[PDB]
């Protein structure tokens, strides 16, 4: 089998993205973040406290004919940005993009912080890490993708993110087309549960190339691009006016600058960001202030490939036996 979905970008500055989600029978079609950074799919529904839904979509167990409660499992999640949430937990039929998995734990919040309440426009994650940072107690869960695996054509999926744009999840096949050049592949570690690799450098702008080992995660969970703070340094010293502010949390830069590309080392390859894809716009309202899309990872324990980076190009979750990942320009 494969399934292939459309993933679009929330907002004008692709602060997430969300794929459409078919839950239970009837089907109730609810919109979720896909992460490749956690492992439990959660759900605002019918149990999540009445004053911490606004606007989502909801699933309500109780219209599915085929949810049946998971008696006793409880789930409960901290995300490394500082949001969280918890509940109990569903079996269901979920399918994405025509591939369905019958009996899939269906995590439904009771308790959500307040960053998952005011983005009306996500109503629950996909996790797509590995089944051994599923939070469900006492029973761990499966993720989506580990339970289509054996039924995939190929045990594979594809994130293709937009710029601005929207962009496609494939389950089970890679597309030749929608890619330039070829793949390179580059070995994962699962040991901290992660889709967790070493990038072979970096450059930035027409700058020459900097060959140094950078471990980090694929991410599609997180918008920006944390990497250590000497490459980062080296990057925003490269835009007039750059400065990192900690009142505002981050790298500034004067929103009439025109920004640099970033390159990424995969293998003997090299991804392209194109500057523009580094912008995330005016701090608050108005201001002149722009907030940049990459960002030092010192204190957060792991630098992390998030959409900045993983949106410049197609990339292939391997889940073969021995796990790798896949790169290509497009
Ligand atoms: N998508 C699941 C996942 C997995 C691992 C780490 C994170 N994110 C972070 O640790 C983080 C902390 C501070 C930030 F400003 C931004 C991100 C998320």
């Amino acid at each position: 089998s494969t399934g292939s979905a459309t993933t679009t970008p929330i907002d004008s500055l692709d602060d997430a993205y969300i794929t459409p989600v078919q839950i239970g029978t009837p089907a109730q079609t609810l919109n979720l973040d896909f992460d490749t950074g956690s492992s439990d799919l959660w759900v605002f529904s019918s149990e999540t406290t009445a004053s911490e839904v606004d606007g989502q979509t909801i699933y309500t167990p109780s219209k599915s004919t085929t949810a049946k409660l998971l008696s006793g499992a409880t789930w409960s999640i901290s995300y490394g940005d500082g949001s969280s949430s918890s509940g109990d937990v569903y079996t269901d039929t979920v399918s994405v993009g025509g591939l369905t998995v019958t009996g899939q734990a269906v995590e439904s919040a009771k308790k959500v912080s307040s960053s998952f309440t005011e983005d009306s426009t996500i109503d629950g994650l996909l996790g797509l890490a590995f089944s051994t940072l599923n939070t469900v107690s006492p029973t761990q869960q499966k993720t989506f993708f580990d339970n289509a695996k054996a039924s995939l054509d190929s045990p594979v999926f594809t994130a293709d993110l937009g710029y601005h744009a929207p962009g496609t999840y494939n389950f089970g096949f890679i597309d030749t087309t929608a890619y330039t050049g070829s793949i390179t592949y580059t070995a994962v570690s699962t040991k901290q549960g992660f889709w967790e690799w070493t990038s072979t450098g970096y450059a930035v702008g027409s700058g020459t190339f900097k060959s140094t080992s950078i471990d980090g995660i694929a991410d599609t969970g997180t918008t920006l691009l944390y990497l250590p703070a000497t490459v980062v340094s080296a990057y925003w010293a490269q835009v007039s006016g750059a400065k990192s502010s900690s009142s505002v949390g981050g790298y500034v830069f004067p929103c009439s600058a025109t920004l640099p590309s970033f390159t990424f080392g995969v293998g003997s390859a090299r991804i392209v960001i194109p500057g523009d894809y580094i912008d995330f716009g005016p701090i608050s309202t108005g201001s002149s202030s722009c907030f940049g899309g990459i960002q030092s990872s010192a204190g957060i324990g792991i630098n992390i490939f998030g959409d900045v980076a993983l949106k410049a190009a197609f990339v292939v979750f391997n889940g073969a036996t021995t796990p790798t990942l896949g790169f290509a320009s497009k």
